[PDB]
């Protein structure tokens, strides 16, 4: 099956971490496709600015609810509100991350808790809150991850821990939805280094690799999620999906189901 | 190189979750090898019983400090105390897990938080607290994981999330120790189904797979950690380490270091 921008015309989409970077670009692409969009981040001003441009780009409707994903009550309330604002949900885009700087791990335990809370726990809170709505529309979740969520690199231990945690959790949920015959798709988006100002600022003088453009990245996520793919790899090397693909895991995953009591689902 | 039980004679070892299952078996094996051992779990009574048998089995010294790994201050204090009790640390065995039952994920954010806190955060708290001592003895950490920490299955989403998180974190730490020329080894132990009373009581009527013996399991962990292996796979099928090994990840991990400023380490 091939992608059509028509697939997102009139769809009700949530985009977290939408005030800058990849999130803002997804907001923009979704608007040009004519979707109903509800955006979130902490910066009320930044969200206001992107909602304006969204309406201008051709968004069916554009809403925002500012807040921190450090608060689990906020994370779940946000979904309920957004769902009411659009009268449903077709696609949930879990994209925000808490701030992290490249550092050889030393003793920041409070940073590690904040990373797990924002980058991991909030995503499970929101997916659980959005699932009844998504079950109705036969919807989709896009879980934004990284190469650091499939492999390891120095100076990003807490971050890598959170992206790995998302893979572990959402891959279990995906399998669970499939075996219970629930038509809700889960797309884990494995991203390489991207053009975002925050990313580029963070790596400066530490990492030398070339970054991919944020606009193309945002579109590849949307396309992949719309096409209901389990995984999307977006990175400069075409070797990355073959190297990180892990068909061995896929074989083990399929074969292991033979030991489960089918009555459980 | 090949393993000798002499390698653990007089070594100062910490074993978490040592009142039953694999932890108690590791305690026993370590005692028979003549090591100094400090054990922890919540049950003060259970720890007392295993310390008695440890002394009887031939332990150089055997101590215990009861408590919950839900408390991060306890987790950190425990390491400090245990290190003082033995006058050093040669091997840290992170094994405890919070209680989890096989269930298709519904909700229970509070359970997910507890799982991440106990199964993941406490391990990072303890490894950070033990690292100065381990740096001195050119020591080792054994991080106990599962097949569910390398691949996915139904009904164990929070648990799988925590084991995946450990891989993400500790693989970063391992690489960091190597590049900073610090001779501390990290052994991730990927375990299949083990015949613990707790494991067999959870999979009953749900899962039909054969379990491996806990005594052999405990010894394979100790052997692997002593031999300073990055990963130990212990499971009934000899296919498991080939299927879950992911050499592609290993290739990308090595090659990607070419982009880091070597001056950072
Ligand atoms: N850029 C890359 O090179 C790269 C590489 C691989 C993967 N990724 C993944 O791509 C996604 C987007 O990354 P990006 O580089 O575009 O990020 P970015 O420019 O820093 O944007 C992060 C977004 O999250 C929001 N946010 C930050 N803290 C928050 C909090 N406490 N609660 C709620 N929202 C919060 C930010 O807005 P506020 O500050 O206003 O709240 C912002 O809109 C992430 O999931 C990241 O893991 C990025
Ligand atoms: N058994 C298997 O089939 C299997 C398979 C794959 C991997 N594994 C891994 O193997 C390791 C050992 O598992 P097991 O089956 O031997 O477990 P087990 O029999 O349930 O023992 C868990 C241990 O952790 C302690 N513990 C529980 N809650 C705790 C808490 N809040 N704070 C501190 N300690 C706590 C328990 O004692 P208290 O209750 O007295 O605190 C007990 O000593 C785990 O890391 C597990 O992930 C096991
Ligand atoms: C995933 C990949 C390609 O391996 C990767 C490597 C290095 C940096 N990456 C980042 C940023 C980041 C992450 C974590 C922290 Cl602590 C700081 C900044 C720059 C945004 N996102 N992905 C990557
Ligand atoms: C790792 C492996 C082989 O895929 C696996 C499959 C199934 C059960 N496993 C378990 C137990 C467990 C785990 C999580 C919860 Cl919620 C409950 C009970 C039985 C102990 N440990 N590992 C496994
Ligand atoms: C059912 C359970 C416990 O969740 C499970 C998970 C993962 C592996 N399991 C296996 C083995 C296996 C299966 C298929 C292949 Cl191709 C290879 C090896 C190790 C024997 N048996 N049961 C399981
Ligand atoms: C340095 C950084 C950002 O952490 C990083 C992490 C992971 C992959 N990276 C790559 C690519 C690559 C490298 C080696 C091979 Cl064999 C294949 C593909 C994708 C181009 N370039 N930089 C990185």
């Amino acid at each position: 099956e091939e992608f059509r921008p028509e697939m997102l015309q009139g769809k009700k989409v949530i985009v977290t971490g939408a005030s800058k970077g990849i999130g803002r670009e997804m907001a923009y692409h979704l608007s040009k496709m004519g979707a109903h969009v509800v955006l979130t981040a902490r910066s009320e001003e930044g969200l206001q600015k992107v909602v304006s441009r969204c309406l201008e780009l051709g968004a069916a409707s554009a809403h925002y609810i500012a807040g921190t994903m450090e608060d689990m009550t906020f994370a779940e309330q946000f979904i309920v509100k957004a769902g009411k604002l659009m009268g449903g949900l077709d696609m949930l885009i879990l994209n925000h991350i808490t701030q992290t700087s490249l550092s050889l791990f030393h003793d920041d335990i409070h940073s590690v808790r904040r990373v797990m809370e924002v980058n991991f726990l909030s995503y499970v809170v929101m997916s659980t809150a959005a699932l009844p709505m998504l079950k109705q529309s036969n919807g989709s979740i896009a879980v934004i991850s990284s190469l650091a969520g499939k492999m390891t690199q120095p100076m990003i231990a807490p971050y890598s821990a959170s992206k790995f945690a998302l893979d572990g959790f959402f891959s279990t949920i995906r399998t669970e939805l499939y075996i219970t015959k629930v038509n809700v798709s889960i797309t884990l988006c494995v991203l390489g280094l991207i053009d975002t100002e925050t990313a580029m600022k963070e790596i400066s003088g530490i990492i030398n690799a070339q970054a991919s453009p944020k606009e193309e990245c945002a579109l590849e996520i949307i396309k992949g999620t719309a096409l209901r793919k389990s995984e999307v790899y977006y990175d400069k090397s075409p070797l990355t999906p073959i190297l990180l693909g892990n068909p061995g895991r896929k074989i083990m995953e399929f074969f292991s189901l033979r030991y489960y009591n089918k009555d459980m689902f």
